């Protein structure tokens, strides 16, 4: 009962924590500076324990005399997987990133963004008076948010962690879904480009002052940036490189793959057609109303289709090792056409063709053999669930 | 490869296995009928592996003569807990049930339900002849879409699992939001009542067919019902009785009353307003946009306020461990009014008293008890976290 008051209490105070913390990037239209502003908080984690708040102040202003458009008030939603290349010995960041816009119911510059666009990063430091520098190279796909990047110090060791330069070190590449085409600033100022703007505030430590120019040149779209770090400790969080550096990157890509057979116009977004075009494919042909029915329950955002992050969170939502189970007898079920237990090499590829892969009867059978233990020809569930487990 | 191959098609095998399934019960006028319709899959797990699926057809008039609403489509979802008495020597079951109406973008009877009704529901069915009865009694709370019930069997041995009987053995008591009033047929047909009829078809067995009346008898809510099953195996999964049977009742029911302390008008959802209420009396002060993206990240329906299983949700949402640990540091720092390291017993009476609760000085005496654990009269940090772990 005492413990009944504490544990409910403690509930309480730990939901308007949870309702608290959004890291999400916070952007309106700064109308006077024919651009945009956007506030945030990043949570820095401290190794063995604790984090150390970032805040954010950005402005976004056009470098062309071109209209922009600017947006209704809305946000970005961001995921961030750094990692580490075992075959480099300079001091180094490797990026892998991916933005969706949001929050908002129901340009030329954008033809720019339809495919994979070469990046170029380029960073002048100097931090409590530490001159560094970063350089990084990639690619930007806006089509699913995504972006690709390593970076390098080229000045020997950086002075600061590589987690607090990842805000400054391109949201051009953000995916704006359809009804939100029109509050893409990013997109819009391209290819003369923007500045970008910020103050970042590092809680009961120094801050950094940054400026950058997002543009083209050429077919590269290119982040050139200077900041400057005053009123750093040096046994804080920064300084004293106190904080944390970091599903897989290979899982992601096996997801992204399989996201791609859905979306047969490569837009980055799964519509009730497309996911038909392949249910029936397998044999299933739901309504029109059943087929909204199932995106319903996905679909986060609320627009009607699957973008590749709700996809991913869809395939992410962890299950009861039972579930989990039931769910690859499901599969097995759906490879084995003729329901006799074993999937054999046209069975296995009439399930590829028809949900689009191409494939020869050799690469077929290659997949077989990987697969067939016992040496039939064909996969048995056992065999199957190895595969897949 | 072969193996990427193999995990990429999976994976989309897999993905419509998800898309495809939904239990949530899909409700739609029968203007003719002046009632409503409704269909739905539930899936039974059977002991030691595979699904049992039972396929629902549902349609629902009213007993009365009085105008009732036909709404739109929409529908219903559920989170059902089956359980057992430990002190019940007759074949039993326990439930919980959370019952909410979603998918619509943005009566009289309906005040029969603002506070707890009693439930008294009676069965009597026919299972390839075998003759049974089923009682049970219990509460409703539409408020929080909440039903709790026990049912016995009357009769002795029942001849089906209990979980084939759940979705037979009073949708008056789902939530409806605010904004969809007008959609609840159930409760708009009360006092008077409707007739609910159901066929469910046993996927490779037998059915059940259904009739059932569900009024009120006084301040009582009654659902009186005759099942009449056939065609079942003996050794199906029904009358063979494989299937299985079943957050704790104890965590939902503290997280109930956390919630309660937002909802301070116990209308079952928290508004902005009253999210800032709470946050104020802890010393923060939002904005109301600032109070509007909170609720956003977490409102699941899009309606701009917080109901109980979405509440539940945010609270159930696991977390990285350490992630846990930092959110129990920032719980501890908000009850540690002064910073120094140690909750007193005067910095817990005010945490208490501010979010709504009204405790004695001795209650809060005795919950510093319960926490201090060396003897100095008040809470510090490791005393916190086993309190609260
Ligand atoms: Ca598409
Ligand atoms: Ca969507
Ligand atoms: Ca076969
Ligand atoms: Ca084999
Ligand atoms: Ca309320
Ligand atoms: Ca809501
Ligand atoms: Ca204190
Ligand atoms: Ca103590």
């Amino acid at each position: 009962s005492s413990r009944r008051k504490w544990n409910k209490t403690g509930h309480a105070v730990r939901a308007i924590g949870r309702l608290s913390s959004l890291e999400n990037v916070y952007i309106m239209a700064d109308k006077q500076k024919n651009g945009i502003k956007a506030n945030f908080k990043i949570r820095h984690n401290i190794e063995d324990g604790g984090v150390q708040l970032a805040y954010h102040y950005q402005q976004n202003t056009p470098i062309g005399d071109g209209p922009v458009l600017l947006p209704d008030n809305h946000y970005l939603s961001t995921q961030s997987k750094l990692s580490k290349d075992p075959n480099e010995k300079r001091d180094h960041m490797v990026l892998l990133e991916f933005v969706t816009a949001a929050g908002i119911t129901l340009s030329k510059g954008e033809e720019l963004f339809t495919g994979v666009v070469p990046i170029l990063v380029e960073l002048d430091g100097d931090v409590n008076g530490h001159k560094f520098s970063v350089s990084g190279e990639g690619e930007g796909d806006a089509t699913y948010g995504k972006l690709t990047l390593k970076f390098i110090c080229t000045t020997g060791k950086l002075p600061v962690p590589w987690p607090t330069l990842v805000t400054t070190l391109v949201q051009c590449f953000s995916r704006y879904p359809d009804h939100m085409k029109q509050h893409d600033f990013f997109k819009s100022a391209m290819p003369e480009g923007y500045i970008q703007e910020r103050t970042i505030f590092f809680k009961d430590d120094g801050n950094y002052k940054t400026r950058a120019e997002v543009k083209f040149e050429g077919d590269t779209l290119v982040n050139r940036i200077e900041l400057k770090g005053i009123d750093f400790k040096e046994d804080g969080n920064i300084l004293g490189h106190k904080l944390e550096y970091n599903l897989t990157e290979e899982q992601i890509a096996e997801f992204k793959e399989a996201f791609s057979l859905f979306d047969k116009d490569g837009d980055g977004t799964i519509t009730t057609k497309e996911l038909g075009t392949v249910m029936r494919s397998l044999g299933q042909n739901p309504t029109e109303a059943e087929l909204q029915d199932m995106i319903n329950e996905v679909d986060a955002d609320g627009n009607g289709t699957i973008d590749f992050p709700e996809f991913l969170t869809m395939m992410a939502r962890k299950m009861k090792d039972t579930d989990s189970e039931e769910e690859i007898r499901e599969a097995f079920r759906v490879f084995d056409k003729d329901g006799n237990g074993y999937i054999s090499a046209a069975e296995l590829r009439h399930v590829m063709t028809n949900l689009g892969e191409k494939l020869t009867d050799e690469e077929v059978d290659e997949m077989i053999r990987e697969a067939d233990i016992d040496g039939d020809g064909q996969v048995n569930y056992e065999e199957f669930v190895q595969m897949m487990t």
